[PDB]
């Protein structure tokens, strides 16, 4: 949930926001493709598994929505891992 | 819909099940943690990079949030680069 710093525009990026440019003036409704420069950017890494657990509590079968994120499992930083919807199987 | 086929349980996804019961209980307003049966999971892996990219059209400046998931860049399976999000950057 944290972005980089700021920094400066290299070739592998600019071609992420060339490739965009299409997209980009359409949910602008600009037509003449108006030059769009590239200042700065910041990333942020996101990775994990989202899980679906089948679980039966009771008489009733449960889907359990969980995220696991990169770095975390049950015994590691599981204070990370989200349950991120629960509800009925059916 | 991105997940696996369904899988019997195994000694790491039971062990984060088992971390889970608390928030179960919890949100289903269950008081006596009752037993939780882990009958079967299916997994979808995330990854990428999720970029804010500042720009400039016209006279006004952008945050583009452009989500590049694992396996694609700018010249590669670049038909999966997500444009999530653009405003002004002054909002």
């Amino acid at each position: 949930g944290g972005f980089s710093e700021w920094k400066d525009p290299d070739a592998y990026t600019t071609k992420i926001v060339k490739a965009m440019e299409s997209k980009l003036f359409e949910k602008l409704s600009l037509p003449n493709q108006p030059e769009v420069s590239f200042l700065r950017y910041r990333e942020q890494i996101v990775s994990g598994v989202n899980y679906c657990m089948r679980v039966k509590i009771g008489s009733d079968f449960y889907d359990l929505h969980i995220y696991v994120p990169l770095g975390s499992t049950g015994d590691i930083k599981s204070h990370l891992i989200q349950l991120t919807d629960l509800h009925l199987a059916s």
